[PDB]
């Protein structure tokens, strides 16, 4: 079909695990620049769908501890998941409607925007990174999930990133893992609608990160 | 097994199809009195569609009975499809709300809640095109609530009165009408994501209709 190839085809995501200007919600939800440092420099991370270990999408190319936080750069592969993704998408008046402006239309894409909006990773205090996760809102500030087909142009959708930043990341990213299916999906559809202070919390993160959405895929 | 063919057993719903002692926000729906008891008395009656957000390839089932009451509008609907309910059964099963189940001594009902915390409201669409169940309402005290027998739901409304549930009852007393597939309701999922101020509007009808001062199966 082509087309129902091009869709597809991997989806990377980037953004914040956690922001260092910013004080937890919880004291579990504390992980200091420090900390973050250490543990890098001791410990490939999976990539899942809110945490679920039966719903493994792809993996962490990218891990960075910049200024503001910690940074990631993930990027999705499972055909199966992507396939439902692209099936669900062909039937959202949200991914219908289009992205802003310049930008071309990705349903793939923009659905998982609109779906997985946040950026959750799951830690402890061998490796203390067990994996990061895709899910609609982050427990952690700041923590928005910028989805897009070219790794470079996600990285590129955040001020805070240096060009000597992009340098380290980009020297990380140069079978289908996934178990779920779509109801899996939409069981998790519904414990998402519940989140209180969702929308609000995603629209915080972005003006905290300055992914205006007239420059990325974000729904919010 | 067993409990799986008891899960997929016919449900019923009910709530305010239009609160006549409020006021649209946005004028252009208007449910004045005097509108309703003229519309709904006339041409037996043909039966009514009750769809999925309105996509009139997802009927669940049919309004089984409308009535003008003391504060509105207030229809009981019947959520049959065999199709429409498997899914909701099996996204039900991987639901982390469903999965903490109900309140005080209200027992589990996995398919109930799922349509629950999913269809939190009820639509409005001979001028009465169709029932919808959505994830809220732009009508405000369009809560609806799901229960396994009629009597039961008309019980959570304390506006209600032995008269209202009278003429009510006295009214509810083919094939698979869905198209849909579960990528369908996946789809519509994120759409739902994006409506503002979902729970606070929620709670809102809660106690509008007195639901909160009660105990049900309302997420919100
Ligand atoms: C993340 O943003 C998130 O969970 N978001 C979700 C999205 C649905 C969300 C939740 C509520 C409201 C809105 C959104 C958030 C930052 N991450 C976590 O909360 C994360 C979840 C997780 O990993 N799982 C659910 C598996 N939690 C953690 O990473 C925690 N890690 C642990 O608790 C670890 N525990 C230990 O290392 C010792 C446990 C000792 C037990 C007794 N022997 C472990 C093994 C469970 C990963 C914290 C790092 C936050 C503590």
């Amino acid at each position: 079909d082509e087309q129902q190839s091009q869709a597809v085809a991997p989806v990377y995501v980037g953004g914040f695990l956690a922001r260092y200007d910013q004080s937890p919600d919880e004291a579990e939800l504390l992980l200091p620049r420090d900390v973050v440092e250490h543990w890098l420099h001791a410990q490939a991370l999976p990539l899942n769908i809110n945490h679920d270990d039966t719903a493994v999408v792809g993996h962490v190319a990218a891990m960075q501890s910049v200024r503001d936080g910690l940074f990631c750069l993930g990027c999705v592969t499972s055909p199966r998941f992507l396939e439902i993704v692209r099936r669900a998408s062909e039937k959202s008046e949200l991914v219908s409607r289009g992205p802003v402006s310049p930008l071309q239309p990705d349903k793939v894409v923009e659905f998982l925007s609109g779906s997985y909006a946040g950026l959750s990773l799951s830690s402890r205090r061998t490796t203390p990174f067990k994996h990061v996760a895709l899910c609609s809102v982050g427990r952690r500030r700041g923590t928005l999930a910028v989805y897009g087909r070219d790794p470079e142009w996600v990285t590129q959708r955040f001020p805070d990133l240096t060009a000597a930043d992009r340098d380290g990341l980009r020297a990380q990213w140069q079978g289908d893992p996934f178990r779920s299916d779509s109801y899996g999906l939409l069981g998790n559809s519904v414990d998402a609608l519940y989140i209180r202070e969702r929308l609000p919390k995603l629209r915080y993160d972005k003006q905290l990160v300055g992914v205006t959405e007239r420059e990325s895929y974000v729904k919010a």
